[PDB]
């Protein structure tokens, strides 16, 4: 349902925020065509009356002096008279942007940035799992930054997620090991964190700065702020802060292999800002934890295989022992199970079903056989809520939620079908899921829900999922069967 | 071990190198039990008046006052007279080593490593080969090291090695493509350099300064210098580095999955110092390329697989289908020989064999068959150079250089049999491996080779080595055919 939560331009909101300055130039002359509202604290002159001058007669000799750098390298230290002031040049709608917000001042940052940054490659990690190497991420973002709270969060394939990891002061209230809905980050949020992979809040409280004039003249709407660093967020999600007990808020992508793995969600009871050159420096962390991440996961699933294929191998000695069908299936049957994790496994070797382990009576497959043959799959089906798609079996979760069947002939249906059990799961909702907002009447106005505090549901009927070595592993097995 | 080259006792060769000094206590009143001969450069004082005296009244006040964290973090930056030095602490045959050494000069370093950085942690690393990525290894570390030629040299099999990538500053030799003999780095090297992933050789001209006394009194023999910064390096070495006509040498290893893979290797022509703070930024670059390597390479053998197995799927669906083995066996020939990158098979599944493809005449299989039979081998037999093994098709390097088996029944003589031509292959050693040192008459006083000119070596009757992936297809294959 792209609903009023997927519908706010939050590129387009034409405000940003107050401890930062931006400016917009157009053409050869580079004259001012957009302007924050509180320029003058640093221009000297009432933003109104810059707009439409040459840059030379706008900004400060210290600002234009490093021009070049500011193009080329895209970023500048200047010193103001106001103090140390970063320069962020970027190109949006033909304009020139320039922002300027408040340099980082701490001299030894980049030395305990490089001694965290140690400590994120080391040896190896995820020694004790890639349980603890989350933890360290969050850790040296934690320590790296000063925030309250930092989590490591996950998305589900559903674009729900969970908090997996948690780093943060003692007394805090947590979040570790809650679920939260799909809604709390919209799909054009998603869309926007995908490619401009850093935000900062730096006071949930404060006004939003307009700009000036409110639309950029030529276009008709606001300035496009996507890659803004100064951007003000939705005003929807700076009320979900508040409900929170939060007063900053910083975050970064988790971008794997081209996709939006997850988030670092940096939490601060009190307003506080990160500088640029700080908040790229935590921007290193997260691309080496999304680099190590990869790695150990393609380590697993070779591992994975090494261990399916070593059963596949014991079957096939076995079968090589004797002409003998039926009955090695009968005397490696933990083996055929643990091919792909089962707990029963129907063989349809055409004649009568050959019923291994923990599986449904005799009648009951061959009608989950009969259906199987007129649906669309070419080798091999697999579901995790069997009943969903075939309820003459939903009342046998008890031995059959999924089911894993490999075709073992094109034409006609002769089959293999492993079963698994259901496994109840409970999830803690980080507040009740069915209510994730709260509109006005007449529903143009949504707010966020008022309370965050666990809301708990257990999952039935569902069986563990089908990962991608039990599916080689069903594909090897038909692949000796034929 | 062989050579005299393994039995160079390097880490007990008694001397430091001459830009550091080096102090080691003993005991509860940290007396001075040993100290390096060149001291009173940076002490006032003879150090033979030192040895048996409280660390209190030999060292400068100004290290003295950052004994507490030098003892804590183990390295310090103290400011000297002679001017800034960094302090590393290590322990040693139950002394405690206090190594000084000249600091880094430019605050701005540890920003220059960050940016650096973020070029080998990139996303989309490696995205035109290994290869680029290799070569971004080169290019960083010669940036934040300043070397006139920094080069990546992986090890082979036997240990010898080839520079696989290269940045060196322009009009410069270079040795991209190159092999050097295993004797090279000697096996006491590779050892240590596997627990000690550092080294600079900061002057080859430079004479080592000794220690005193020059054995530590307890042990009978000099102080272990393992872990020491300042280690001098055999003799043999320093005159291999002039000999290459190089000033200062700089090396780290490169540790992939706990094995010693290789090393980037940095030459100078001049002499040259790199703080210890630049080598450990340094480190975290060859960290970054390792595990940028693992993660490519897992990617690629997981590529492969899904290949072979998409072979297997569609050889699986051609059977149980139409016909008769050596008829589906016909059709899928391509198939069949592609499932282990391979030029012919031989098939043993009963009667005579079946060669299918670029394969040795039917006696000489025959012949090959009843060979293998006899070989202390359970499923798979595999080789490159099949004829130093098996001397029969030694003049049929043009058909079976290389042959992969696998045993289709236990205790009979059941084989599909695939294999490969020779490819001839030109290695350029940096200088005739066979005469790789240039020993004195009566073989006491080994030298390093004089020169490193290219010469030229053909390999002959050797296949394209067996993969991971080749392996696996072919069980996978045996498990196909009962
Ligand atoms: C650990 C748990 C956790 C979650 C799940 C979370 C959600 C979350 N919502 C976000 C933005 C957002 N959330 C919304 C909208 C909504 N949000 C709603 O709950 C409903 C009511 C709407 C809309 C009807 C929008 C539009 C943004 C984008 C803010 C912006 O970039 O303008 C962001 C990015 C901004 C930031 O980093 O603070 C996060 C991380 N923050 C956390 O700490
Ligand atoms: C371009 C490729 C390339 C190679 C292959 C190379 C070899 C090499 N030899 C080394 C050490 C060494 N080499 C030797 C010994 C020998 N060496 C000989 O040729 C024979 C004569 C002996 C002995 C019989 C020893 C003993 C060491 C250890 C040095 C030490 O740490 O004390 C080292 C480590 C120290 C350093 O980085 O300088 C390298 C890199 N250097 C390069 O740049």
């Amino acid at each position: 349902d792209l609903s009023q939560c997927d519908r706010e331009p939050i590129h387009l909101l034409g405000g940003i925020q107050s401890h930062g300055v931006l400016l917009a130039f157009r053409g050869p002359d580079r004259l001012l065509e957009v302007v924050s509202a509180n320029a003058q604290a640093l221009l000297g002159r009432p933003p109104e009356t810059l707009l439409g001058q040459p840059v030379g007669r706008v900004l400060p000799a210290e600002v234009l002096a490093q021009w070049e750098p500011l193009v080329a390298r895209g970023s500048v230290r200047v010193v103001l008279p106001a103090g140390a002031y970063r320069a962020l040049l970027h190109e949006s709608d033909g304009l020139t942007v320039l922002e300027l917000e408040p340099a980082e001042l701490q001299p030894g940052m980049e030395e305990t940035a490089l001694e965290v940054v140690r400590r994120l490659v080391s040896p190896l990690a995820g020694v004790k799992g890639t349980q603890a190497l989350l933890q360290t991420a969050a850790d040296t973002v934690r320590a790296l930054t000063g925030f309250d709270r930092v989590m490591v969060y996950r998305f589900d394939a559903d674009w729900h997620g969970e908090v997996l990891a948690e780093s943060k002061r003692g007394g805090m209230d947590g979040f570790l090991g809650m679920h939260f809905p799909a809604t709390d980050i919209p799909v054009q949020a998603r869309a926007l964190y995908t490619r401009n992979p850093l935000r900062l809040i730096a006071d949930a409280r404060a006004r939003p700065v307009p700009l000036l004039p409110p639309v950029v003249p030529a276009l008709g709407r606001p300035l496009d702020l996507s890659n803004s660093a100064l951007r003000s967020v939705s005003p929807v999600h700076l009320e979900y802060l508040r409900n929170m007990g939060v007063g900053a808020s910083f975050s970064l992508s988790l971008l794997k292999e081209g996709v939006l793995w997850g988030l670092i969600a940096c939490h601060h009871l009190e307003p506080l800002h990160i500088s640029h050159e700080r908040r790229r420096a935590c921007e290193v962390l997260t691309q080496l934890l999304a680099l190590q991440l990869s790695a150990e996961e393609r380590a697993a699933e070779a591992s994975e295989d090494a261990h399916r294929a070593a059963l596949l191998g014991q079957l096939a000695t076995a079968m090589g022992e004797g002409g003998t069908l039926e009955e090695v299936l009968e005397k490696e049957s933990e083996r055929v199970l643990a091919l792909t994790g089962a707990a029963g496994v129907a063989l349809l070797l055409g004649e009568e079903p050959l019923l291994v382990g923990c599986t449904p009576a005799q009648d009951e497959v061959e009608a989950l056989v009969a259906w199987l043959a007129t649906q669309p799959f070419q080798t091999s089906f697999h579901t995790d809520r069997l009943g969903t798609v075939y309820p003459p079996l939903a009342a046998r979760a008890d031995v059959a939620a999924g089911i894993l069947a490999v075709r073992l002939a094109p034409a006609a249906a002769r089959f293999a079908i492993w079963f698994r059990p259901e496994v109840a799961r409970t999830i803690s909702w980080a507040g009740n899921p069915r209510k994730p907002a709260e509109p006005e009447p007449g529903h143009q106005r949504l707010h966020p829900r008022g309370s965050f505090q666990a809301w708990e549901e257990t999952v039935r009927d569902t069986s563990l999922p089908w990962k991608r070595a039990d599916l080689g592993a069903a594909e090897g097995f038909r692949g000796a069967l034929v």
